[PDB]
């Protein structure tokens, strides 16, 4: 079967499935563990990592950082300011910051983390200047709702937007409704975060849910993978979900084989059905 990919950035096929880093970072002594993880994901074909300056107050993009050093050509590397940070007067600075924990030179996509008070116009000068640079490949953004990439689009110069970063996956399908018609509309790749609901942290009773548990044993893989591949079902969607651990990176790669039949996703719409009224966006 044909591999799941998307257009993201400059990069034009990257695999559907990339390797988030919350909650890396935090644990010195669980550094070499961290960069196994990542590097374990490297080599089982996953290319983009997704960190943040706010993951461990700067802890992550170190580890990231190590994880990478001899293999920055085999990685899409994304990281985020704060909305902050995300004007003349702190951009430069805090990627500046990012870049020299990451132990690199450039990024390939640079997010708002999500939106504050400074305007949309100045935070895209602010990133088109450092693409001018060369610090960045591409920008983004993160927690935007339709109404805030619409806001976006009438900013000179933010049509340039390369990915929108919002909460998704099987028990929180708020995107469904209108954020992710648009986005297809417009060419903009989503990359979808929390794809496993922080294994099951986010809803009480999904990783314990009978109908789910006993359609993944069906199929031979894991509950996790079964929500992984729901997640990348459509096109133009990027899950990034966090493995600190090997078996769990290299499971979450499988992911990326499954193609789920049109009786097994009726069958998830009847246990999680997608939004019939415009949502407020969910975030974590
Ligand atoms: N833009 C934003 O505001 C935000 C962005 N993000 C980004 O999105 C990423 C993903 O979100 P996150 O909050 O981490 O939650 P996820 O849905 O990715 O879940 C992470 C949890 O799932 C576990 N896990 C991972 N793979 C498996 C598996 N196959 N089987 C069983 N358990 C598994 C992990 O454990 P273990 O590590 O021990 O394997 C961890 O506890 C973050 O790392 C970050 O990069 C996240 C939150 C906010």
């Amino acid at each position: 079967m044909v591999k799941k990919t998307v257009r993201f950035g400059e990069q034009a096929a990257v695999p559907a499935i990339g390797l988030g880093t919350w909650y890396m970072g935090e644990h010195a002594a669980q550094r070499q563990q961290e960069v196994a993880a990542l590097r374990a994901g490297i080599d089982h074909g996953l290319t983009v990592i997704d960190t943040a300056e706010m993951y461990a107050d700067g802890g992550a993009e170190e580890v990231v950082g190590q994880a990478i050093r001899g293999l920055r050509d085999r990685v899409v590397l994304v990281s985020k300011v704060y909305p902050w940070h995300a004007g003349k007067a702190a951009m430069h600075r805090a990627c500046e910051n990012s870049l020299r924990r990451l132990q690199t030179d450039y990024l390939d996509m640079y997010l708002l983390h999500w939106r504050g008070d400074i305007p949309l116009q100045e935070t895209v000068e602010a990133m088109e200047k450092l693409v001018a640079e060369g610090k960045i490949r591409r920008w983004g953004v993160s927690n935007l709702d339709t109404e805030d990439m619409q806001a976006l689009w009438r900013t000179a110069d933010g049509e340039h937007c390369a990915t929108n970063q919002v909460l998704y996956h099987l028990a929180s399908r708020g995107i469904e409704y209108d954020l992710l018609p648009w986005c297809q509309q417009h060419s903009l790749p989503v990359m979808a975060y929390c794809p496993l609901a922080q294994a099951g942290r986010l809803r009480d009773g999904l990783f314990q849910h009978s109908d789910i548990i006993n359609m993944a044993n069906a199929r031979g893989i894991t509950v996790a993978q079964l929500l992984l591949a729901w997640v990348i079902r459509h096109p133009g969607v990027l899950a990034i979900p966090k493995a600190a651990s090997i078996e769990h990176v290299v499971q979450n790669a499988a992911a990326l084989d499954i193609v789920l039949s049109g009786e097994e996703l009726a069958q998830l719409d009847r246990l999680y059905p997608p939004p019939q009224r415009k949502t407020r966006l969910d975030m974590v």
